[PDB]
């Protein structure tokens, strides 16, 4: 009977080391083997409602004749073994694919889908070399775990991401326990207190002392906090350098305010030349896919389009797992939600073909401190040599507000920035009010001439759309930790007072700045707890006490010989 299926629970799958991983089998009521879709899930294979609304109506796949396998990853819930994030998923996925391909009901075609960690596990599957894996669909995910979500291209720790995710893993473990432990009730309450105040949890110094999280999941310290350089421990789990050698079609989703967005987009660039890659980017954050935010509404068309996504995934799997050569007819290569005009729009490529990477130079009379300063942005080089100066005090960092926050207030990506506009350490530069629209769609970076009183510090850059009513809406932002200014791998300190030209990777966006709006950039030296705060000492930041940290006098240089600017991907149509 087409449309009908059965579900077998806790089928145990043996890995190479003898440890057995538990799976659930959703198999169509049909004769002969079928194509198979695999989901590798650390959040309980039984709990399908937890994530499915953020992905696909995948029971449609089963009703249409796909088998679907959902697996507890190693050491979690019904699976045997010990859980350590990332380190076992390459080998475990390879063995799981091998097992599936051996099964009577598998016709030799396997795909995958899923979001975030369930997207990462697909890149880890794809590097295995198993020919039966015909396509993946990693949503809002990453193939380089240092660059997202634990650190980033600027070499700062994503501390709210780390502590928030670790606290949810901890609550998961406690809830899933066989026999409740005497300390379970108190631990569970303490993990909730972290999640109710992530910035406060991130404020304890030394950062590396995590009595609760370090006990429940030692990897928090042993791997992430203790390895601030993009060293061999990170490279061991990175998939990115191997993506270029793959020929695996990938249906890649991203969100402009999602923590993974930079790495999601880079996976598309890395695989598009060697197989059929597809890109969908909506205006979502990791936990807010509704299109509605406190001070910014994108319209109901911006809500994560689960039905259209289900249709697109099925067409994708029909093409690559069923060999239906016309199944993707009419489907665009790239589909972006273009903010400002707040409309979905199809494109032929990412980056967009006719992107004009355009410098907008920092300028202005007087000091650019606060939003009532004199800071300007212009496509012409500034005529007079100037500099803006501020005190960065680690005890008083610029609070994170929107952006790509994950767990600390991670449901308000396009946040109004006015609550921090009067801070003296927030330098503001903006264009005149626009009379014609300016579209900025692509990757975004800044190039700043900076100096510091300290031997290490951070610099941040944030792109903002200023609305006529005064809302200053965050778009994309980035950070550079100065010791990593040239390499994330082999950091060196800087000389106090010397001027450096540094790049700040500000991820990506798609926004039409409409007439009556302004383009604005904020520059500072902190963005906390989105990123941990630089101690301004050159020390091992995560091991320092707040008392041991220093303030830094930091300076942006701007003018003819120091043409600090933001590089905007200008689209003109």
């Amino acid at each position: 009977v087409d449309g009908n299926y059965s579900v077998a629970s806790n089928v145990m799958v043996p890995m190479r080391d003898g440890v057995r991983l538990a799976v659930d089998l959703y198999r169509p009521d049909a004769d002969g083997p079928v194509p198979v879709l695999l989901v590798r899930n650390p959040y309980d294979k039984f709990d399908v409602f937890l994530w499915s609304t953020q992905s696909t109506n995948w029971l449609e796949f089963v009703r249409d004749g796909y088998a679907v396998v959902i697996q507890d990853t190693r050491g979690l819930f019904a699976s045997e073994g010990e859980f350590v994030p990332h380190v076992d998923d390459e080998a475990d996925a390879e063995d799981t694919l091998s097992w599936i391909l051996e099964q009577a009901w598998c016709d030799g075609n396997v795909g995958m889908f899923g979001k975030a960690y369930l997207g990462v596990t697909q890149w880890q599957a794809a590097v295995s070399g198993v020919g039966g894996l015909k396509a993946i669909a990693p949503s809002m995910a990453s193939a380089d775990l240092y660059r997202a979500p634990w650190y980033g291209p600027g070499g700062a720790l994503s501390v709210e991401a780390l502590l928030g995710w670790s606290a949810l893993i901890g609550r998961q473990l406690i809830t899933s326990r066989s026999d409740a432990r005497p300390e379970d009730a108190a631990d569970f309450v303490q993990l909730a207190a972290i999640l109710n105040d992530v910035a406060g949890a991130a404020s304890v110094t030394p950062l590396a002392e995590q009595p609760l999280l370090g006990r429940l999941i030692p990897w928090v310290i042993d791997q992430v906090v203790d390895h601030p350089d993009n060293d061999e421990s990170w490279q061991s789990i990175s998939l990115f350098e191997r993506l270029g050698g793959l020929a695996t079609p990938a249906l890649i989703t991203a969100g402009w305010y999602d923590g993974f967005v930079g790495e999601s987009l880079r996976t598309f660039v890395a695989v598009k030349d060697n197989a059929d890659a597809r890109l969908v980017v909506g205006p979502w954050s990791h936990s807010n896919l509704t299109g509605r935010n406190a001070d910014r509404k994108f319209g109901i068309a911006a809500t994560y389009p689960i039905q259209e996504a289900t249709t697109m995934h099925k067409a994708f799997f029909d093409r690559h797992l069923r060999g239906e050569t016309d199944a993707l007819a009419g489907v665009p290569k790239v589909r972006l939600f273009v903010m400002g005009i707040d409309e979905w729009r199809d494109e032929t490529d990412w980056p967009l073909p006719d992107t004009a990477y355009t410098p907008f130079y920092l300028g202005g009379s007087g000091a650019a401190n606060t939003s009532t300063g004199g800071g300007t942005l212009s496509t012409s080089i500034s005529g007079t040599e100037s500099a803006d100066t501020y005190l960065y005090d680690p005890a008083d960092p610029v609070p994170s507000l929107g952006g790509t926050l994950l767990f600390h207030n991670g449901d308000n990506g396009p946040a109004d920035q006015r609550p921090i506009h009067d801070r003296d350490d927030v330098l503001c530069y903006s264009t005149e009010v626009l009379t014609d629209p300016v579209e900025v769609t692509g990757t975004v970076s800044a190039r700043l001439f900076v100096s510091s009183s300290a031997v290490d510090t951070d610099f941040t850059a944030k792109l903002v759309d200023v609305f006529p009513d005064g809302r200053a809406i965050a778009l994309c932002d980035g950070i550079v930790r100065m010791r990593y200014r040239e390499t994330l791998v082999n950091p060196t300190l800087i000389e106090a007072g010397e001027i450096y030209e540094v790049a700040i990777d500000m991820l990506a966006t798609s926004n039409v700045f409409l007439p009556g709006h302004r383009i604005m950039v904020q520059v500072s030296s902190s963005n906390f707890p989105k990123y941990d705060r630089n101690s301004n000492t050159g020390g091992v930041i995560a091991r320092e006490q707040l008392e041991e940290m220093c303030t830094a006098v930091n300076r942006i240089h701007r003018g003819p010989e120091h043409p600090s600017h933001i590089v905007l991907p200008i689209i003109k149509r």
